């Protein structure tokens, strides 16, 4: 009764070939209350398919122990897409990349004996197989594959493994063949895909990802041409600018794919949303995952992009009957101009008129009619006669963002975190430096590295006014050097160069001195060959120079360790644990002091406009609302980059249209309205660096013209 197949031309759904317009919405990057609205906006946006990864590390935070509640109710999500009458592309992975913590892998999986990620490895294959089968059976049980009458029209195994293969060699090739075969073996009833996988074995369709995919061809003539990730922008990193991609360029890129036998394209992202909590964003990925998506982080329409693409879709639909019953024939129109014509025997005809010149308009003559093609544009003629649309002629009104403060400054109470000093009587120690992930298992961003340094009272520097020199090399990502109780410096890295060295004169005194290093990870790496093996934390070298002896290798002494903060162990973020301790009030409020907790109670504003926290007054830390993790803040990290003004025309790259340079990387932090009660809301902020909580203001988001 229902089926999904495919031929050289398209995916065939229930016996009908389709030109499928898709967009990505990641279920855990918004709330269940937001989903129907997001999905409805997608539908009105002209999307046929919603595409999502599955996030293993969210769904299995402990072997055998699963989570499918709240924003992680995968089944609830898929069912809401079905209710909107849209299809689903379930990209199961379970390596997913996605700028997501560890690429989606549960951290515990690293520490399974014999384990090795994304290669021909028995522990890996068992774990991977097990979870993929769990997800497929969960879907099948509720008849959620299209074959069974459900919305899922295809699924992805792995993610962009192709590049990784080339470096890993034969074991990669064997893993690829295994992953494809095992996926197909789960008998979903619908096609399987792998992205960036030139060697995908039948019957798996290999797809394309990027800014443009118009030249791409699947690895067999009898597979449709599909573009699984049309990048709508780029991620925002802490330390980085807000990257935009011009709607006119996207529409061009899409038109250019479709005109050339493309039959499936998917905006990555259609709704980017938010990296909530502390196990969502990957290495240095900002809380905001806006991606300059057609639906902004807050779920509002990103005009004009949203509309311009709605118009594109409308035009593709007018062309569809012709598109699906012919093949693209190319007629040269000029030096740098083409016609792509889909003429069926039924008489139905659709034409695409292109101008690849990035500088000049060209007048072109097609079937006796003149067409002005703006630079870097395509005109779509659904009947081969009248241009209903052109990729550079944007007929939606633009929109910009306003954040209107609402409520005011709340009453704050503080709670100072202690700066721990090692001693003779510690619990968890070793004669060397341990890698952070290994020690913390990612239970917290924080690991204290602690040691004693003995200074003999005859030391040269003691006789004079001098201070010895301390070098702390760390694999990243932030490091606070504490000497004899006091903060001595803070060094921090970038996505590209997460490595750190602190280098400074430290005032030591005769006898036993206390060094305490606060090592902080900001998400776990999520992309790269052997990215799981990359280190975090202070693995040194660590030297103390300017002594009677030459330098002293402090990696070679006894170290002690404290995982996490005490506020974490006390859950000062939840309502129960917060009022199980006692906080400072009034005048004696923690002002610009590191490692501080702050707490306040507020009423939800009225209105139906999305809400954020203005955290400009703050440094770096985490935010909770009624015990639910809003995410990490890091307004302290100023955006660095090249932010020239750009035009839509010409080959786009992620750095072309960057904005907000010399401003806080992310100032506003999304708060889902579904997280609020009318009154008595608990706002907890751990401040890592130092900030003034008073000026923390709640804000209301609208989009003007
Ligand atoms: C769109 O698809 C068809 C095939 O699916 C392409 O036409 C084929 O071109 C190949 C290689 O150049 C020929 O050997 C085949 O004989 C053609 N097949 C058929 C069935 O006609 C066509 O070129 C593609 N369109 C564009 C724009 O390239
Ligand atoms: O899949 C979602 C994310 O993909 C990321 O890039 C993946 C791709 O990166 C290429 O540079 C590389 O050649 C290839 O091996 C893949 O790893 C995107 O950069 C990211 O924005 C998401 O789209
Ligand atoms: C990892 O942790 C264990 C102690 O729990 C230790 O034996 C091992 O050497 C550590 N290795 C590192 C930090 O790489």
């Amino acid at each position: 009764e229902f089926s999904v197949s495919y031929d050289d031309r398209a995916i065939i759904i229930n016996g009908k070939r389709k030109i499928l317009i898709s967009g990505s919405i990641h279920y855990p990057r918004s709330t269940p209350q937001m989903w129907p609205d997001l999905i409805q906006k997608a539908k009105d946006g002209g999307l046929d398919v919603i595409e999502t990864y599955v996030f293993w590390n969210g769904h299995e935070p402990s072997p055998g122990k699963y989570n499918f509640e709240g924003r992680y109710d995968l089944v609830r999500f898929i069912k809401m897409v079905q209710r909107a009458g849209l299809y689903v592309n379930l990209r199961i992975g379970p390596y997913v990349c996605a700028e997501w913590n560890f690429g989606g892998f549960p951290v515990w999986l690293k520490y399974v004996p014999g384990m090795e990620f994304r290669t021909n490895n028995q522990p890996f294959k068992v774990a991977m197989q097990g979870f993929v089968q769990k997800i497929v059976n969960m879907m099948k049980s509720e008849n959620l594959f299209e074959s069974q009458g459900g919305p899922i029209i295809m699924a992805q195994i792995e993610n962009a493994y192709g590049p990784v293969e080339w470096e890993i060699g034969a074991p990669g090739k064997a893993y690829t063949k295994w992953a494809a075969q095992m996926a197909v073996g789960l008998k979903t009833g619908v096609p399987w895909i792998m992205c960036k996988q030139e060697d995908a074995p039948d019957p798996v369709i290999d797809t394309c990802n990027g800014f443009y995919c118009e030249g791409f061809r699947p690895n067999k003539p009898y597979k449709p041409k599909m573009w699984t990730e049309v990048w709508t922008g780029w991620y925002t990193k802490f330390g980085g600018p807000i990257p935009q991609r011009p709607a006119e360029d996207i529409a061009f890129s899409v038109a250019r794919f479709v005109q050339n036998n493309g039959s499936f394209f998917n905006y990555y992202m259609y709704h980017g949303g938010t990296n909530f909590g502390r196990t969502s964003s990957g290495l240095f990925i900002a809380t905001s995952y806006d991606y300059d998506a057609p639906l902004d982080e807050y779920g509002l329409l990103n005009e004009p992009k949203y509309g311009h693409l709605r118009d594109l879709h409308k035009a593709i639909k007018l062309s569809e009957p012709a598109l699906v019953s012919s093949y693209a024939a190319v007629t040269s129109l000029g030096s740098n101009q083409e016609a792509h014509v889909y003429r069926s025997k039924s008489g139905a005809c659709a034409a695409f008129l292109s101008n690849y010149d990035s500088r000049y308009s060209v007048k072109v003559t097609f079937q006796n009619r003149p067409y002005n093609l703006p630079p870097w544009s395509i005109s779509i003629l659904p009947d081969c006669k009248t241009a209903v649309y052109n990729t550079a002629q944007v007929n939606s009104q633009s929109s910009s963002i306003k954040m209107t403060p609402a409520g005011g400054g709340l009453s704050w109470q503080s709670y100072n975190e202690e700066t721990p000093t090692a001693d003779d009587s510690d619990t968890l120690t070793a004669n060397g430096l341990w890698e952070q992930k290994n020690v913390t298992r990612d239970s917290s961003d924080y690991l204290w590295y602690m040691t004693n340094v003995n200074i003999a009272s005859n030391e040269g520097f003691l006789k004079n006014g001098k201070d010895p020199y301390l070098t702390v090399m760390s694999a990243g990502h932030v490091l606070h050097v504490f000497v004899n109780g006091k903060l001595s410096g803070t060094v921090y890295g970038t996505l590209d160069n997460p490595k750190l060295t602190y280098s400074g004169n430290v005032k030591l005194r005769a006898g036993i001195n206390k060094i305490s290093l606060l090592s902080v990870s900001v998400g776990l790496p999520n992309v790269g060959v052997h990215y799981d093996t990359w280190n975090a934390g202070v693995l040194g070298p660590v030297t103390l120079s300017g002594l009677n002896e030459g330098s002293r290798n402090l990696a070679k002494q006894k170290w002690s360790y404290k995982v996490g903060l005490k506020g974490e162990s006390l859950s000062l973020h939840s309502l129960s644990g917060s009022s199980s301790v006692e906080w400072v009030r009034g005048s004696l409020m923690a002002q610009k002091q590191p490692l501080t907790w702050y707490k306040a109670t507020f009423n939800a504003p009225g209105g139906n406009d999305p809400l954020a926290l203005d955290m400009a007054s703050m440094g770096k830390g985490q935010i909770w609302i009624n015990g639910e993790g809003v995410g990490r803040h890091w307004p302290g990290y100023i955006a660095q980059g090249d932010c020239s003004k750009c035009s839509y025309a010409g080959t786009f790259n992620e750095k072309k249209c960057q904005t907000n340079c010399g401003q806080p990387s992310q100032r506003w932090y999304h708060v889902p309205r579904s997280w609020l009660k009318p009154s008595g809301n608990l706002l907890v902020v751990f401040e890592e660096w130092g900030g003034n909580p008073t000026g923390i203001s709640l804000v209301r988001r609208s989009r003007s013209a």
